[PDB]
């Protein structure tokens, strides 16, 4: 038959053929030896620092896909207007070494990048991403100012709106423009002296990081962290989120009304801000992007993974559950009440979260309407599927194809 | 070259050399990863009409030889270079060969220590292999079936075992047992297209029906067997209904479960993959373990094209099905499992739950690691349906690839 990947639906029975992955222009980590598709970190995309100017022949060869991908998505290609943009780049990079981006390219970049974000199950709301441009910005002061205004418009008091902030990109010989913590906001990780941790064990290095650049740590579970924030050539700077913009959720249960005493809480805002948007090419390594929470992100990952907040067998105690034998499901019964909590108090404070149960439904809407836009869709399965009753829901019942495209979202080196 | 592994609970890291011993592809490339694809488009099992390429399965053989010895401490010895003439002979004047019960033995249970969609490999060692080489027709192949079943089950305390029919011949048909498992309840479509019973059991249903099979009405008939010798067109035949030991599922605390009039078999046999050692091919060669509760409380009773029970169970629990958000499917599935985990353990069948089962394959990682240089293992597969990152297998990356001997799946004979 067609010679693409035959993708197979097993609850439905229906099938597809991906033709997209035929414009992967980036090769992953599998071969026909052996696949990789579980690692986290593959040394792939990885965007290591390329400090000495990147050869123009290869990414002229980026700006020009970038351009015609550009151009055919307002449907004018061929045009008179495509060519002489081509012209332009090919110019600029030839006197320059670089080129830059117009306005319009650059929110059609964002959210094509969004589009091909093979981990991302939210991706139904692709065409909707507001785009703040800060390619002006000029002194860590500033990335401040456009941090808090991002902050304050994607939250907007709870009925959350997806953004993204983009500073400028990265230049030869000069140092980029960086925001060293992994989110927006995180909750410290102390270390103790008995080698335990107090708070959140994820942040135990940004935490002791913050700490050596003159922040005075407090000794709470959920204690919001500082900002380093980084302008070209600058040792990084310390700022201090207004605790009027952050917004967080006490977190209690509909039934159990011991949950409340437990003194749990979240954030509403997941803003992720150490990745690289790479466009054309092009390197934006600072340009923080958020949506909203998916619950099982909050109520199983953080909240329960052994090497996060780990709060499973307090849960299961207080349900006086038989934490001495792993056939009572005690870990089962916990997690799900942990995740009802979650739900249940986001839904109180009225501030937008989607339970994996309607995330999942969505993502197969999307997958369905890139098969007739494109001809398919990058999927990581691993990532797709949720971390609970994964089986439950349809996305664990559907064959997925994974690749790279670009624009594109990829980890880079801490700048530490 | 060697991949870099790390778990992210505990930061470990390991690298997987046993990798590069791997000399079949699997379906990636570096434009794309296919592995969530479940079967394969391309690394199926052609038909054996003609005698494979002798130097092709000469290389098999010899490479299969060497593991055998090795495993014995034997390799370089007399024993070890006779059999590799003898093998190289046998091949040169016939176009094929034979193996030991010996080294059947060794290469079926390497075969399930190459799975790597099988979660509970610490078991590996210990595989009661029938050899069944020795039938020549589809009324053997029965006898041979129920012995294999009698002592597996164990009346409750199932023990692990395989059995071994002849394997494929050049221009000669396959030996076949029609059915994926040996213990199937029957699928009857009905009048508007819906099913009792089991939905996955739809197209074997009809066919043992068409081959003279009278059917029952209800959600548990157990299936007979369609046994297929050479060439010959397949065999129904019943089995004895005290073999097939059966579970009644209810629940610890909620009395109402029982009235489900739920139930599932206890032992687990797969019987439709082909198992090859050494460039020979046996396709009929059924294995059996036993269960892990998620495949039979989540996945065979929840599947919303399977038995799909999750809204039953979740009105008998009075639950809110009116939104996704009270995560009424979450807690009637744990309350499935938990029925299912209740029941075997009080029938006194063997089952593990998929938390205990996942710790002992995080042991059989490490065993692999230190015996091997690593262990193929599917993520997808490995994972279980329910809670997957509660469980220490979903923090651990994995390296997926095939190695031989190995168990595959092959086309359908119908
Ligand atoms: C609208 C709400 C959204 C939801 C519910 C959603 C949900 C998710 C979830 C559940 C993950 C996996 C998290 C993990 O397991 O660590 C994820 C990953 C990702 N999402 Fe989305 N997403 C949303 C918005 C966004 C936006 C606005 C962008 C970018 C413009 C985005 C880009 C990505 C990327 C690149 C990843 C992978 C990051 C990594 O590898 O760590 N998502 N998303
Ligand atoms: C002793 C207890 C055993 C347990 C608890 C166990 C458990 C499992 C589980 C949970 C699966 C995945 C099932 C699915 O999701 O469809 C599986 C697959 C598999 N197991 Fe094991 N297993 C055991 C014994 C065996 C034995 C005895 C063999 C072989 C001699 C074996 C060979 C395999 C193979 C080949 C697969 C993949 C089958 C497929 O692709 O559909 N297992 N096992
Ligand atoms: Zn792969």
């Amino acid at each position: 038959g067609p010679k693409f990947p035959r993708v197979k639906n097993w609850e439905l029975g229906s099938i597809t053929y991906d033709t997209l992955c035929a414009q992967s222009q980036q090769d992953g980590p599998c071969t026909p030896r052996r696949c990789l598709g579980s690692l986290v970190l593959p040394r792939k995309l990885q965007t290591r620092p390329s400090p000495g100017p990147p050869p123009a022949e290869q990414l002229l060869s980026q700006a020009r896909d970038f351009i015609n991908q550009y151009y055919s998505s307002i449907k004018r290609s061929g045009s008179q207007a495509h060519e002489e943009r081509l012209q332009e780049v090919e110019a600029e990079v030839a006197s320059t070494g670089t080129y830059h981006l117009r306005e319009s390219e650059l929110v059609f970049g964002a959210k094509q990048a969004w589009r091909n974000a093979p981990r991302c199950v939210g991706r139904i709301q692709w065409g909707k991403l507001q785009v703040f441009d800060a390619r002006d910005c000029s002194s860590a002061q500033e990335m401040f100012t456009y941090i808090c205004n991002h902050i304050k418009y994607a939250t907007n008091r709870g009925n959350l709106r997806s953004a993204i902030t983009v500073f400028p990109q990265r230049a030869p010989g000069r140092g980029d423009f960086r925001i060293w913590n992994s989110q927006l906001v995180r909750y410290a990780g102390y270390r103790q002296q008995d080698g335990s941790v107090r708070g959140d064990p994820a942040n135990v290095e940004i935490t002791e990081l913050c700490i050596q650049h003159g922040w005075t740590p407090g000794n709470g579970r959920f204690d919001v962290l500082p900002l380093l924030l980084q302008a070209p050539d600058e040792a990084p700077e310390l700022f201090v989120l207004p605790p009027e913009l952050v917004l967080e959720v006490p977190l209690e249960h509909p039934t159990l009304e011991w949950f409340a005493a437990l003194g749990l809480r979240w954030y509403a805002l997941p803003a992720v801000s150490n990745m690289l948007l790479e466009i054309g090419g092009l390197e934006f390594s600072a340009a923080p992007f958020s949506g909203w929470y998916m619950s099982t992100e909050i109520g199983t990952r953080n909240l329960c993974d052994p090497h996060r907040y780990n709060i499973l067998e307090d849960v299961a105690v207080c349900m006086d559950l038989d934490t001495r034998t792993t056939s009572s499901l005690w870990k089962d019964k916990a997690a799900v009440e942990i995740n009802l909590a979650v739900l249940h108090s986001f839904q109180l404070a009225k501030v937008t979260i989607v339970d994996h149960h309607a995330a999942t439904v969505s993502f197969m809407k999307h997958l369905d309407n890139e098969q007739k836009a494109r001809g398919g869709c990058p999927a990581d399965w691993a990532w797709i599927v949720p971390p609970i009753s994964g089986s439950l829901t349809p996305v664990f019942h559907q064959e997925m194809v994974n690749y790279i495209l670009s624009p594109a979202f990829r980890y880079q080196p801490d700048p530490w």
